[PDB]
């Protein structure tokens, strides 16, 4: 049934695009994790600063 | 078909969902983003208090 | 129709391992949050240490 046909393929894009969604998420959450973690680095050099 | 119909139209209720849920982590991993660059401000300023 | 079936529990599959992953992500980033605000309290515990 083409309308039938269409709206599932209709889904299989917006399914597609939602993968891609994650993807790039996923990859951006891992950046803010390591921008992050640099900034422990820097104020525990600051506190092994202070109490050396 | 009733049924075949039915779970396709479950799958767009589903989906539809999901871009929801992407809409708004998008959103509080961009407010995540921002209160920690606000950190690193902080941070920084602390460095160029001792080393002035 | 066998095939217009195949596609639409071949997409039930893709959505629900979907929700799958933004468990998870719900999840990490809201253990990145946790990370973060007590390095905040580390921060301000500096800031108090030498304005005090």
């Amino acid at each position: 049934s083409k309308s039938l046909v269409d709206t599932v393929y209709a889904l299989k894009d917006e399914v597609q695009e939602l993968r891609q969604d994650n993807k790039k998420m996923k990859k951006s959450l891992e950046e803010e994790q390591r921008a992050r973690k640099d900034l422990e680095k820097l104020v525990r050099k600051v506190l092994k600063n202070m109490n050396d």
